[PDB]
């Protein structure tokens, strides 16, 4: 696993997120659920908890964007870069953006929103790309029919626990 | 009425539109509806026709945005600037952006999407602001329009027709 330079990380255990805009690709409730599910992945293996805001600045601002969108890194059209997220800190830090020139889906027929969301929130929490091919934090996406049996890899757990530790409610093997 | 300088206007009657993203404030069908109704206002009194695209570059790219969003004219938080649109042309020209720091509504409890969209498309089609207080293109239309009895004023019709003519075989 790998972190960003200086290992920036949230100094709070409860983070807020806000879904700022919605893609034409899915019904609004489907976007919400993949985001909820994506956050739940990280919540299960650390002390971190998450609540949603319907207004104001949330730690993790989530949006869909096409090409130039007000930050330093314009998206790039269909394919290639799928999304990007910023390491922990104030403002644009912690936020995640999703390229709408991608067809976001609830299954693997397009680009699975849950999977990309879980991988991006991984950056939002301070994990950089993993070299481990089995990790969620691996820089390359792959269509995996298996969304019902999704499991964080041990490399991921290790990387996120090195930052925040395990859940206070769980035993350690 | 008024047109932009050098009177930029579409050189074709079939214009495509695309709703690039959706606001949290309303159900997506409410957005589609209001956008369609805004387009209809103008199509009804000209030879212009519209069709929707879900991919690629449409003439009129519609989006919601907050603060800095990829153009040189950032939105300003709640109220004041509700939205902005570019006159006819290629690329960003003809596109319309809507400030999501406003609360877009179907009715008048927030900022009415239909109304603002109708004004902005007026700009996307080549109309600049009117000096007539009753016109949709009057700068203060959003504070002066009665949505129950909404109809395009004749100053708005005179202006859009000056550019594109009346509907075929009137
Ligand atoms: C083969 O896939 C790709 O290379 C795709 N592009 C990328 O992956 C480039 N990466 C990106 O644009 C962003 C940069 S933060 N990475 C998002 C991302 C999201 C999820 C996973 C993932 C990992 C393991 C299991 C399941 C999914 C991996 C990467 C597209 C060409 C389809
Ligand atoms: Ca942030
Ligand atoms: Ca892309
Ligand atoms: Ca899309
Ligand atoms: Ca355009
Ligand atoms: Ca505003
Ligand atoms: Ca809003
Ligand atoms: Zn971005
Ligand atoms: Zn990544
Ligand atoms: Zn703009
Ligand atoms: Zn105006």
């Amino acid at each position: 696993f790998r972190t960003f330079p200086g290992i920036p990380k949230w100094r709070k255990t409860h983070l807020t997120y806000r879904i700022v805009n919605y893609t034409p690709d899915l019904p609004k409730d489907a976007v919400d659920s993949a985001v909820e599910k994506a956050l739940k992945v990280w919540e299960e293996v650390t002390p971190l908890t998450f609540s949603r805001l319907y207004e104001g600045e949330a730690d993790i601002m989530i949006s869909f964007a096409v090409r130039e969108h007000g930050d330093f890194y314009p998206f790039d059209g269909p394919g290639n870069v799928l999304a990007h997220a910023y390491a922990p800190g104030p403002g644009i830090n912690g936020d995640a953006h999703f390229d709408d020139d991608e067809q976001w889906t609830k299954d693997t027929t397009g680009t699975n929103l849950f999977l990309v969301a879980a991988h991006e929130i991984g950056h939002s929490l301070g994990l950089f790309h993993s070299a481990n091919t089995e990790a969620l934090m691996y820089p390359l996406y792959h269509s995996l029919t298996d969304l019902t049996r999704f499991r964080l890899s041990q490399d991921d757990i290790n990387g996120i626990q090195s930052l925040y530790g395990p859940p206070p409610d769980s035993p350690e093997t």
